[PDB]
């Protein structure tokens, strides 16, 4: 017969395998054990986030980005998601789009957000507001006053 489709607790061990894992440091072992529990129920928001986790520790930000992206959009009320996704958006210097994911994040969060998304709001807009205030200063003029003027 069919898949449920859903979790169950086969796919739970995978993740809990998958999280011990983490901890360890594995990452491409986690990576691989919540694919095997994301096959048992695809699209999951937390085994995808947590996948999206192992993702930003390998380096890998844009698989980090397309797993939190895929987890808001099954779920857009999960804020946890929405934390990877702008983790993984800053990574990737798409500091707007970092910005964008931590505010709909600390919107679902429905607390005012998590430490990690209310830090990582204040980090990226601080990196913005360099940018548009402009990240190096302006040099002053060369002075064209005759040398003995300070005298």
């Amino acid at each position: 017969g069919p898949r449920s489709m859903a979790p169950t607790p086969e796919s739970d061990k995978l993740k809990s395998e998958g999280n011990a894992a983490m901890a360890r440091k594995e990452y491409s072992k986690a990576i691989d054990l919540y694919t095997q529990a994301l096959s048992i129920a695809p699209a999951n928001p937390i085994y995808l986030s947590n996948r999206a986790a192992a993702y930003s520790a390998s380096g890998q930000h844009e698989k980090a980005a397309e797993d939190a992206e895929l987890a808001t959009v099954v779920d857009p009320k999960y804020s946890k998601a929405w934390s990877r996704l702008g983790l993984a958006r800053f990574d990737m210097a798409d500091y707007k789009g970092a910005k964008e994911a931590y505010e709909k994040g600390i919107e679902a969060e429905g607390n005012g957000g998590s430490d990690a998304m209310k830090r990582g709001l204040e980090t990226t807009k601080r990196k913005i507001e360099e940018a548009n205030r402009g990240a190096e200063p302006p040099a002053d003029d060369v002075d064209d006053a005759a040398g003995a003027s300070r005298g």
